[PDB]
């Protein structure tokens, strides 16, 4: 099936174990001065040993580190590698109330060390940001959200990007010599999570072929909540479930029933039986969400939310991105769907999607922002299900027709680097096939392998892609 053939689910595989040497030269650890007494960290500062030079971030000063930066480059000479703890720093930046301290220094330590001219690969180090290998617990999505940032500097700055790590519960010796082993030599990897049995690599593969009934998706009915769902996916979204037997249909947006086109679909909504309720909410709005679950009838309890509420304009590269602009791009997806989780986590929902982009999964250069803030949503929705709750998170490519890409801008560049546009129909088929089989994660996107590969990796080695059989032969 054509639909089959969109979708694509990350897998983490085993790698070799890494050699027995630390690195030759010095190292620099950086850390979050009031974020640095996690057991995690702990563990990581003793590993690099006490010869590594220590960079206390302190705020977000760009400007004020490239400056330190310069001096200890200066002292010190080339480093063999950059080892960034910021991380641990989850709690929101007081500025920016959609971005974790963590996600902000790591932003503003990429850019400095490019103003400061360090040019040894930077490590992001994670503890529970991804859910690698069997029965693992993805603990903390925002430290997740880390991931879609480091990929996109990996695109833009290849050449001074080393990967990122993700940690253990309890750092041993044994997963000690596997992170320092890695800082000497990772074999060509660069997304890579050390665990218990071994290290394992992130992984790109296609997905098993769809099974009718597998996942028991429960028939759609009662009322469900389609953020964004005057927008353009999220309104052929509503079309489908009104179609597959809704009740209710509750479309929010920040523009509500004065969205463009929003009469109209409420008409089309109508025209098929279905209940319809259009609000003017903003998905960050806590008050204003509770106060929508809070009106719901008796009879229409909620049954399911579709997060598709998104921006992606008003992003830049990695060199340029503001805090307030990483703040606006994260306010849809971050906040939002963290008060989607809060308020839901007690209803027993059937469905709990969240909508998020081929950038947060391979990555797309000058798009960091939107990377990061889909990341945590991919992120979230692992967690959800540790908690035994459903969820699942859909990374679309590009969408014909309807939405985003519908600029001959936004369009062009994307089919360019072989990211085709989908036919909605199909793109709606293959997340049915998802909801079917009960899927945590996916990405859904049709793609042209011969011209993707290539593109992708013309400066720098995808291991991500080794698992595509289409991507090897672009590539022999
Ligand atoms: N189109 C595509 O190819 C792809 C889309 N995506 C993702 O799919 C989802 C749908 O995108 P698409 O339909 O194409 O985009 P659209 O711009 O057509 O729809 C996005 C919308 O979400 C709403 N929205 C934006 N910010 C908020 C907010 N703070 N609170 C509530 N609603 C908000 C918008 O309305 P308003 O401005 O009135 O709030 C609009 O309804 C997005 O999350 C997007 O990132 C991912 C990959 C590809």
């Amino acid at each position: 099936s054509h639909m089959d053939a969109l979708r694509y689910h990350i897998e983490w595989n085993r790698v070799a174990e890494p050699g027995t040497a630390r690195p030759a030269g010095r190292l620099l650890a950086v850390i979050s001065p009031d974020h640095a007494g996690a057991p995690w960290v702990t563990a990581v500062l003793d590993a690099l040993g006490p010869d590594t030079v220590r960079f206390e971030a302190k705020g977000t000063d760009r400007a004020a580190w490239a400056a330190q930066l310069a001096q200890l480059r200066e002292d010190e000479g080339e480093f063999h590698a950059v080892v960034s703890l910021l991380a641990a720093a989850e709690a929101l930046h007081t500025d920016h109330g959609s971005v974790p301290l963590g996600l902000a220094q790591t932003l503003l330590l990429a850019q400095a060390l490019g103003d400061a001219g360090l040019t040894a690969p930077l490590w992001c180090l994670t503890r529970g940001g991804v859910a690698a290998g069997r029965g693992d617990v993805l603990s903390s999505p925002v430290q997740g959200a880390l991931w879609g940032l480091g990929r996109v500097i990996g695109l833009e700055h290849p050449d001074r990007w080393g990967g990122l790590i993700d940690l253990p519960e309890t750092v041993d010796t044994r997963a000690a010599a596997r992170l320092t082993g890695l800082l000497a030599d990772a074999g060509g990897e660069d997304q890579l999570a050390i665990r218990g049995s071994g290290v394992l690599a992130r992984r790109l593969a296609h997905a098993a072929p769809a099974v009718p009934g597998s996942g028991k998706r429960p028939p759609v009915h009662g009322s469900v909540l389609v953020t964004g769902g005057t927008g353009g996916i999220g309104g052929r979204v509503a079309r489908r479930l009104a179609e597959q037997g809704a009740a209710h249909l509750v479309l929010t947006s920040r523009r509500g029933a004065d969205a463009p086109g929003a009469a109209e679909l409420r008409a089309e909504l109508e025209q098929l039986g279905v209940r319809v309720t259009i609000a003017a909410c903003d998905a960050a709005d806590r008050e204003a969400l509770a106060a929508l679950l809070a009106e719901l009838p008796e009879d229409a309890p909620l049954t399911a939310v579709f997060h598709s509420a998104g921006v992606a304009h008003d992003d830049a590269p990695v060199a340029d991105l503001t805090l307030g602009q990483l703040d606006a791009l994260m306010r849809a997806k971050l906040t939002a769907a963290r008060h989607l989780h809060e308020l839901t986590a007690d209803l027993d929902l059937d469905a709990f999607v969240l909508f998020s982009s081929g950038a947060a999964v391979w990555g797309s250069g000058g798009h960091p922002g939107y990377a990061a803030a889909n990341a945590y949503l991919d992120a979230l929705a692992e967690h959800r299900r540790s908690l035994g709750l459903t969820a699942s998170s859909v990374a679309w490519g590009t969408w014909g027709e309807v939405g985003m890409a519908t600029d001959p801008e936004v369009h062009d560049r994307l089919v360019r680097q072989g990211v085709l546009a989908m036919e909605p129909e199909h793109a709606l088929g293959a997340l049915d096939q998802m909801l079917e089989n009960d899927d945590t994660a996916a990405a859904i996107t049709l793609m042209d392998w011969e011209m993707f590969a290539p593109a992708f990796t013309a400066n720098r080695p995808s291991a991500l892609l080794s698992t595509v059989p289409e991507a090897v032969s672009a590539l022999s």
